[PDB]
């Protein structure tokens, strides 16, 4: 991760390449989802708002998904602030991933010609006793409908065909993820 | 694991301890029950009855219990055979040992007095999607269900006091368990 | 592992003296092992007599699909009728060798467990590697079906719609889809 | 970890993201609840009084919860402050987590749509003699009522309600941990 | 282990030659396979004869409680005297199964030692399930000190006094204390 | 720990205030040891504030700051937050008298000191010896600072005793519970 | 492993044995080949016109225990009939067309497989040099007797072992790996 | 590393001459530096060249095309320079860059080959994983042809299996345009 | 370890026991001293008048499982003959001294080693008074039998096993732990 | 790893001694270390394209490849590369230290030079052991051909030379043309 | 291990061998190698205190203390031992070979022989350290005085030899008096 010097009239400036891109509101995903990658983005997310909330925000995405709560929190955060939030795939956006790069605004959800989308069901698991296992079960089900019914908002299918297209992983060519409604435009070269 | 050596007319005869048990009819179950040990333990069930189909077979139970499937084999074995099992807590009957313990033939399920007795929830796991949690969450309450109506027919209790008294590891004494109806007597002295 | 004595002096082990009276023992996972003991005691039942009956108790949870087939091929070519018992569990290979029982001499006790499903498998390599491995377990899906489709009069589709994911069968309903021919009471 | 460079009359003043928004009053929880994060958390507090003991602070809580005893350290210092500690959960408050999200200045408790809380009850373990096992397990019994008690202070739910409600893991919505009491209003788009 | 034999041809282990003299040696960790054998032995014994006396050597560290038990209960069921003979260590579960020796038969060798403390456990999960535990272990041990008091005359109250801690007693202070009956000379 | 390049922790320092968060080890003794020499250094009147939240630790590195904590001139008061446990109960009640404070759900524990002595006999004895004459020597600072006899806190401290923090009040542990 | 009584007393194996029949049912490596190249030795010696029956249900292994399995059964003077049962993969699948002419078979629903060999080479240029000479030289010595018996062109052998093929009992009758299935 | 504090290490002290170096392994993180690294030059400079050093055994397909399709969306010609070895999905992004302008120093060496993957689970799973790694076989080998010349045909026979080439035979192959003299 | 049959096989250590002879060639635990206790009890029911031969190479071990065998040896009727082979050392010199008077042995290169007790705590300060406590007495135990069976002081055992104290034979048999030197 | 600071910036001493043209080379030769000698090298034919540079060579050598991107970089720039071994230059680290510009090829009095024969490994089908056998042994051919060249020895004493691990003192290096001149005192 | 039946009566060839007298030392020695060693001497002189006994040598050595168990048993006993070195004596093993009967130590004529320095260890104080090292040098002392009895050579030219590892050509050990014969053919 190189360094970028910029000098103003007061003194010198050392940003790190990804600060220096944050600095023109683009943010970039490009990792598994978890906890401390959530709380990042979500960070920059309000950081950026703070400074501009008319001006767009750039999320580039290349990840594998991961926790569907830390997801959520990147979700529910980019729709709650001011400014639109345009999405860029980069290489793959798989499961929670894809969830994000179709969570852009509406017009502002891209990727390019020969990024990947992934589409499947919520893993999770559960050890112990018959009871335990029926709530983890019963919690798991509960998301995964939660996930289908915003999916459905957002790509214009239906809750059914969703269910149908997730139960096993299906990978989808960046022209099909606009078919589908994941994206709104493939940004040709 | 100590050697018993008789004579014969023909010869000599050298058995380990068990299974010079096994030829008074006698079957111990002292370990945790997987398919090895059930896969034992209805061997020596069914070389009994081929012996004798009317002598009594005498089983006695030290065990933590273990492997569900592994369980019912050892008890529809037990139902299937001619001779009447009699069944004797010693130590601990926990788990599946208490159901194989209440299992024995009515009038001859037994417990030395301080033999403690332990029933519960079946165990269990699952990772992956959700629907295969699914699957095997119901999977798991299914097997419970069966477990909860037969425990039923032997005990007296009714399904819903069972599922009840299950719900966390409920401990008794050999008293008490003959008051449940998992034993018929507390053998003395 | 219990010692039978019979009377020079007879020393069985439980399983040799079960296996005495034509009772095999299946009661843990298929592998090339275990199946070439099964094989084995197959074949020296036959040359034992060839008429009479043989039972064959099972509790598996399965194991290699090309083991089972050891086990299944040797029980078709014998002459000797084999009666499958399942007792707890009769899962993967287990199921499909449950069904491979001798035609009305299929059994399950009462509270014995039959679970059907897709092979498994794996893959690492190239992608023509890949290729090969997948279609070499498609392969013997499609074999598994189609042979379980004999067995059970189920056609080869509804066999791919069941087996799809993990499918928990109650011994009745092992009857009623034809795996097994009675549950044997009491 | 991006960082933030400000120009100040002094120079160049240079901040990571969390920073910046501390600057902002904003406090990000983005983990498990350890002794070390509680030290953050509550350091971050007490500098946030000394900055401004008039002005809201604004927490916001994605978390698994964890220790109980580091959860109170937080509590008790929100409590003890002057200002108002606005509490938002983002994606998931889990059972410390959600304690602290019902912990926020009355009126000033919130949950983004999708964000989820869960409640249970505390975790724990105990070896060696019986005597020192009874130790431990009065004093888990003891934290629970506890727990139980500030919570219902907190909710307007009875005692007797809330450890019904948290014997097994209990997964709300936003909207059903606003019925509960846990949070005052769930923020809208 | 070597090997007695006995002029067919007789094959012992010598443990296996000790217990044809009614000879039992506990010299191990206490647990479920340990007191299968033990149980198994005394139930031979028994059915060889009902009235010959039973001896049993004790050096054991002790172990599970529940399998302390079954060996403690089968020692009261059968008809025999079983008379117990502490060499080196019997230590808790291994001293109270000293203790339960046939009255006026249990022993102690001069230099053996005797240790009684609390019984040991753990909890874990949820504070309801370490609820359940904790109940259950002062349970046992409530059990435990009940049958001490029957067997060495002591009160409830003071064996709960000196099992508090690990209490290590002379072969000579376990007779004072009435966990056996005489020290064996020379 | 939000940084400006002042972590938080430094911020607070500023304030004369020392958080102490984690077990008591040698490298936590030493990072405080020269906080409060610091904050000596900068001004010998002023009040220093010890928030604690520790599970404890070592004895050893516990006494290095129980003893610079008496040395130094400034009064250090003493908070407690969530947990003080073990040498952690220690060093509550070894602030300022009249300035040891504990938050309202606030837990105090007090025990035995532990240890472990491996070899001959006679290098049992020296270690068995030497932890013996430690929980003395704990025991007696504890007297003089709690007004409870050293033959109550022995037996007070056989079993981990849990403490609320109105008992730790009661206790002389700490001398007043911070409302609201 | 069961017991068998007549007193005599044999594993299941053993008795078989006694039938002159020999069951491989693992992986090839060196014990295994010892075991089965004396049994071999066995039989002959106890009868040297009788036939021989080799059950083979093997993943392979070993080329060079392979080949102490093939030399022996050629080297004896009865006949070793070859019956595959499962799977024979790799060195199985080549011992399984080493059995006597008109007298190898598979089970309806045993699988065959052929591919190359397997191997490894670590250290200086000259010595992987060295063992990848060492390696394409077994190869051409596996192609060539799978040749003779098969009746496959070299060439033909070459193209279709060069990823790992999967043969029905069917196939590999057509190939020439085997003479007949076994029904029923 | 070598460190100015003023870190200002060697390759920010290059990356302000539009130089970006790719010596290691492709990954995620990787990928999300030099496209990062790749937009940040832009916004400096549209029409000024980007220089792009490959020293890289390969890695990840879906990082190497996050780096390719960046390569393609941005103004900026960016040359491609081997160096040591371009393998896999690093000879793939050699190819990728400007027509005139893919260059190998003399002793370079560069191997192509067929994507490598995994599958795990059951029949159906394996059969989903395998059609992926199909596809994406497919889409490697169509824009390879795109950029060297060679037919989709040729490109599938010729790396069947691992295909170390000279610069000079990288040069004839079309992967790269030159290569560069002392 | 080999067999050995008789017109009836014994293994060696089980011909030896017919001859009365019992060997300790290893640690001194709780599963050997089950052993040689049970050998013990076993040797006097056969013959309560004869000799046993108890050959000793140990480093030692448990002090309680050497009570076991101390106490047995003192407990049964016949003498009981300890000749140290190769090295007797900790609770191994302890049981050597332990053999009927005048029928303590060593060979003429065997080396004995006497020294403390070793032990362990862990825990609370009380539970490491108690394994204090514990071990003392044990040592205390020790050198009171040991003063007896050597004739040498409790005060001087004490000094001379406060380290490592390694003894040639003939400095063993000048201390009184054993009788005589075995020669030639 | 020591700092100085220049009043006009601290400075790590490498970037220190940078300053003064000097590259060092320290360690085993990966992709990582090769990508750091190249962007120095690189970086100092920007600040100046005429004046030498110096690389100080203390390697046990390593990847081939990692060792031809510094060879063809030095043979690539306009400045002069001087070599100076100090310690020991084996395998790679060896071939770079031959690599040097004419007449500017060092290593001090007890600098050892060791040349030896690539090494390197291949599992799995013949086809494939084939395949890297070819390649293996096509890098030896490169490798001998480059050193020949620089050296002044036949293919056929180099191939020979470097059958096994072959330690030359730093006058053999001399006599052998592996460097130019041991650098006195 | 094989067995062979006698008319029915198993033995496993080591056993089937001690019939003949015969012990075969063919592992490292250890306190259970040398218990069962010790046992078999005295069970073959309870059977016969006449007739000789053959002990065969391929040993690396090891325990000294459980050198010493087997040593003095061997001269303990009534029966003469014979010592045939087979492969390798080394260590202690070499210096049971040197402890068979005069004029019947042997060794085939490719088996080696190694004498060395006994080896140990030593952990904790300084008084610790102190008498492990007083111990290991009078256990130098004590090998190095046997096998100046049982070679006929100086104690000063045996503490030399064996100062670091000593392998010796079997006819190199006859001349050194650590065997009397080397077996032909």
């Amino acid at each position: 991760i190189p360094t970028v010097i910029e000098t103003t009239n007061r003194g010198e400036r050392a940003y790190d390449i990804y600060s220096r891109l944050l600095k023109d509101r683009i943010i970039m995903l490009g990792s598994q989802i978890d906890d401390n990658v959530a709380n990042s983005i979500v960070s920059q997310l309000l950081f950026l708002q703070a400074q501009d909330s008319e001006k767009d925000i750039y999320l580039y995405i290349n990840s594998p998904g991961g926790s569907v709560t830390a997801g959520f929190a990147i979700y529910d955060t980019i729709q709650h602030i001011k400014p639109d939030v345009q999405t860029i795939c980069i290489g793959m956006a798989a499961s929670m991933g894809s969830f994000l790069l179709a969570a852009g605004a509406k017009g502002k959800r891209f990727a390019l010609p020969n990024a990947e989308v992934m589409i499947h069901q919520p893993l999770g698991g559960a050890q112990g006793q018959a009871t335990e296992i029926e709530i983890a079960a019963n919690h798991i089900l509960k998301t995964r409908e939660k996930l289908n019914r915003i999916l459905s908002e957002r790509t214009g299918q239906s809750i059914e065909k969703i269910q149908k297209d997730t139960d096993r992983d299906n990978f989808l060519t960046a022209e099909e993820a606009k078919e589908y409604g994941l994206i709104d435009e493939v940004m040709v070269p």
